[PDB]
């Protein structure tokens, strides 16, 4: 049995970023990328509460910017628990949140390979480096 794997892809900055980021950091980035898998009818990703689920497209961000394809599993629903389980006790327990180095990103992209080998795209996972890059991000960065 295979079950499709997609990665939720959503700009924090509702277009924002594309416009101002020239201004703002001195380089043009395109989207603030938050990012979730859906896999088995629910939607996963992590955050300062730990892991959490909802319904695709029904967190409070709402529907997704772009529907990503990552490829398919054999890991059925009961087994994905299980490793969302051992996730949420050991790396991804809420008090590891970091937005720029541990975070929905680093979820999705691990949950990403134990399901189906593949890594999502790095202009993702690569972001909170090139904000930090920046005397902008560097002056904001305590704040954090
Ligand atoms: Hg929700
Ligand atoms: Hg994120």
């Amino acid at each position: 049995n295979l079950y499709p794997v997609k990665l939720y892809v959503y700009d924090l900055s509702k277009g924002l970023a594309r416009r101002l980021s020239p201004i703002m950091l001195g380089k043009q980035l395109e989207g603030i990328w938050h990012t979730s898998i859906v896999v088995h009818k629910d939607e996963f990703f992590f955050g300062s509460g730990g892991i959490s689920s909802c319904p695709p497209g029904g967190t409070l961000l709402g529907p997704p910017d772009s529907v990503v394809d990552v490829g398919s599993t054999e890991v059925t629903e009961e087994i994905f628990l299980e490793y969302l389980s051992s996730l949420g006790e050991s790396l991804f327990r809420g008090e590891a949140y970091n937005l720029f180095e541990h975070n929905c990103n680093t979820f999705s992209n691990e949950v990403a390979q134990f399901l189906t080998g593949r890594k999502i795209p790095s202009y993702i996972t690569d972001l909170p480096s090139e904000v930090l890059s920046t005397p902008f991000g560097q002056a904001l960065r305590p704040l954090l």
